[PDB]
């Protein structure tokens, strides 16, 4: 078994390769999109993870697409996250913040000024996001048609990611994970399906990857390359965003570019909850020979699959999502071959302590 051996992940050393995937739980305070002590307790309970990757967190107010998702742009958010990371560190854990802009997976009612959300192009996501009703409960609502960003708005987006990374470093996070997956803003630019621009940010794969690479360069300069990870979902379809007609070649282009920056890790989200075709071993080999940081695999993994791929030299770590919702001590359970707590999906999104901090350890 290799799952319980250490791994250098850029600037930090994980004691095991069982990571907690980023999980939106929609329990932040509104107004202000403020993280809470309850959230702090949830993360503290999971501090034995080799690395905790936080729920997706807004880089700016404009970034918001879900009611109850936290930000990392305001003083009050910074102050609240400081307490949370301190708690994780007091339990000898490590925590990365996943930073997003939701782009078109959003709703005008939660945007600044009540305006349409922004994207690469003015194309509706044709999916739903999660808002809150008058009683504060999560509700699924159709996404608002976005406004295409003007060319002169692009530098501001890059700066928002940079600023959020400055704030993250101050807030005590050990690493940052850029959310370049799942049909959110960075992926909206990457994918031909959502990007019909005819300027330097659309068309060719070079142009489609331009924004994400500008963001990577800006955040490496703000902090250090060994503090930066990125999550991609570059094969298949996620929330109606496919990866275009040349998905493998386009993915390898992006990955070779990322490798040049010497970033800490590449986190590949391989499938959504409905599943689909597995990654080919040939594709995994092509990724591995191009990227010289840590590779994290995710998407309906088992410990046995993680061991197999780690043993084959193709990935370095695995991120578990739903098993981490339900098992604060997932590391110990996998080490001991113990049963896993029964998941309660009705309390994944919104609410309070129930279905959040009440799953027991062994
Ligand atoms: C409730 C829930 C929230 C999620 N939130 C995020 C998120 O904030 N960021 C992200 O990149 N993926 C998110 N995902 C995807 C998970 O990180 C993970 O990739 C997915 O659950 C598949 O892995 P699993 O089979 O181990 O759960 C979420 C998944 C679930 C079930
Ligand atoms: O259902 N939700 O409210 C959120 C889901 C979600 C958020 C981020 C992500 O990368 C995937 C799913």
């Amino acid at each position: 078994e290799k799952l319980f051996t250490p791994l250098k992940v850029g600037a930090v050393t994980a004691p095991n390769r069982v990571f907690m995937a980023p999980l939106t739980r929609l329990r932040s305070i509104e107004p202000g999109d403020i993280p809470t002590p309850l959230m702090g307790e949830y993360y503290r309970q999971r501090a034995s993870a080799g690395l905790i990757i936080s729920e997706a967190t807004q880089i700016s107010a404009q970034a918001k697409g879900y009611a109850g998702a936290p930000g990392l742009h305001s003083p009050e958010q910074i102050a609240a996250w400081k307490k949370i990371t301190a708690g994780v560190h007091a339990e000898d854990g490590r925590i990365a913040v996943q930073l997003w802009h939701t782009g078109r997976i959003s709703h005008s009612s939660i945007q600044p000024g009540g305006q349409a959300p922004v994207s690469a192009s003015a194309l509706n996501a044709n999916t739903r996001t999660s808002l809150r009703d008058e009683n504060g409960n999560a509700i699924r609502v159709d996404t608002t048609t976005p406004r295409a960003l003007e060319l002169d708005e692009i530098p501001g987006i890059v700066n928002d990611f940079r600023q959020a990374v400055a704030n993250a470093r101050e807030a005590g996070f050990d690493l940052v994970e850029l959310h370049s997956a799942h049909g959110y803003l960075l992926h909206q630019f990457l994918s031909p399906s959502s990007n019909q621009r005819t300027d330097q940010y659309g068309g060719s794969v070079e142009n489609r990857a331009r924004l994400v690479l500008e963001v990577v360069d800006a955040v490496c300069n703000e902090w250090s390359a060994d503090r930066i990870g990125i999550r991609v979902s570059p094969i298949g379809t996620f929330q109606n965003v496919d990866n275009g007609p040349n998905e493998e070649a386009d993915a390898l282009y992006l990955i070779e570019e990322l490798a040049k920056r010497g970033i800490a890790y590449l986190h590949m989200s391989e499938t959504d909850l409905a599943g689909g075709k597995p990654y080919s071993e040939a594709f995994r080999q092509k990724v591995r020979e191009r990227f010289h940081g840590v590779i994290i695999g995710a998407g309906a993994y088992t410990a046995e699959k993680a061991e197999d791929l780690i043993g084959k030299g193709l990935i370095d770590a695995v991120a578990f999502g739903r098993d981490y919702i339900a098992n604060p001590d997932l590391v110990a359970r996998l080490q001991k071959k113990a049963e896993l707590n029964p998941q309660r999906p009705e309390s994944f999104y919104g609410g309070g302590a129930e279905g959040y901090t009440d799953y027991p350890s062994l």
